């Protein structure tokens, strides 16, 4: 359904989604390119996997080996590679990998662009180029550059959205040139808690059916089984708003209809991604693997549309 999410010919309701291989993840994104399935997520680098049909994964390397000499302009208390959130999207045949680059509980942050003709490493073109820093964030500012999505709308045009605590969630319109944003474009507020110390974080916002449905991540992160995330979503006509969940409360009031909120086996699911093939969906995301001490594991689920269009998960 999605171009710049594309997964082809595949039916996401009729395949069987026991994941099996390695499943380490945390917040995952996926792309598909030809019969061949990545997953990139947080990690040295940036995580990559890969995959033949969805369901098995096996690690694939990752994009960085070194970090670019520029993060140290934006974050210069940094002293490990780990690189984190990635997302991923496809345009014009160049494929746009968004990622962060930040320390835990700070707001010293940059989103930045690597790109590549193609995902696939046997291809003589593949070459992650280093495409510098996106939009970033220091203590004076009120919001956190971390956790970036890109959504092309109605028109054509693409959005970042982006965020986590401080003010919430961002978003900012991108440039298709440059994919960048515009250096006098407006920075929007578009969620929040509405209150200290504001646990909203990981925006995606996908266009289904006339409307945008902006998934977010509400609680703690991180904390292996101690963790409390949960998955929320809202919904707005336009794009910028208002988002405004089933029960016509404002994202920026702490809105949001829960998805899942994990259960005994895993738990605080969250950092998620959606994704559609023809009339299918999925859900992806991490959660925290109780049987494991907390190690985070990627999920992947089909994500049902209710006759009123809100998503919801079998059972
Ligand atoms: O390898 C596993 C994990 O991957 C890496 O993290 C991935 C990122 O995790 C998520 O963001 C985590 C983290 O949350 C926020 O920090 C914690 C809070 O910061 C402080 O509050 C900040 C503000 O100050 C006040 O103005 C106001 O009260 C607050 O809004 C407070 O101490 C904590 O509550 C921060 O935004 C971010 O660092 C992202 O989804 C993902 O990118 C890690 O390496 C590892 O844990
Ligand atoms: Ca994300």
């Amino acid at each position: 359904m999605v171009h710049f999410h594309p997964f082809g010919g595949v039916n996401f309701y009729e395949m069987d989604w026991s994941l099996k291989g390695d499943l380490w993840a945390h917040d995952p994104v996926i792309a598909k390119e030809g019969s061949r399935w990545y997953v990139f997520h947080t990690g040295s680098g940036i995580q990559i996997k890969t995959s033949e049909d969805g369901v098995h994964w096996e690690n694939m390397g990752w994009v960085f080996p070194s970090l670019p000499d520029w993060y140290k302009q934006y974050v210069p208390e940094k002293d490990e590679d780990h690189l984190w959130a990635p997302d991923i999207c496809f345009y014009n045949g160049i494929y746009y990998l968004y990622y962060s680059v930040s320390t835990f509980g700070k707001n010293t942050s940059v989103i930045g662009l690597a790109t590549n003709q193609t995902l696939d490493p046997r291809d003589p073109d593949y070459e992650w180029k280093d495409m510098g820093p996106v939009i970033h964030s220091t203590a004076s500012d009120n919001y956190n550059a971390i956790d970036p999505n890109v959504v092309f709308d109605q028109e054509g045009q693409p959005w970042l959205s982006f965020g986590s605590f401080w003010s919430g969630i961002q978003l900012i319109q991108l440039d298709t040139e440059t994919m960048k944003p515009a250096a006098q474009a407006e920075l929007l507020t578009i969620a929040s808690r509405g209150e200290e110390p504001n646990a909203i974080a990981a925006p995606f916002i996908v266009c289904r059916n006339g409307y945008y449905y902006l998934f977010v991540s509400f609680d703690f992160c991180c904390r292996g089984i101690e963790s409390t995330y949960k998955i929320a979503v809202g919904r707005s006509k336009d794009i910028t708003g208002p988002y405004v969940d089933k029960n016509g409360v404002s994202m920026m009031q702490g809105g949001g209809t829960i998805l899942d909120e994990g259960n005994d086996r895993w738990i605080g699911p969250g950092h998620c991604a959606v994704y559609f093939s023809g009339v299918s969906a999925i859900l992806v995301n991490h959660a925290y693997d109780a049987l494991k001490n907390g190690e985070p594991t990627l999920q992947i689920r089909p994500l049902y549309w209710d006759d009123e269009g809100w998503p919801y998960l079998s059972v």
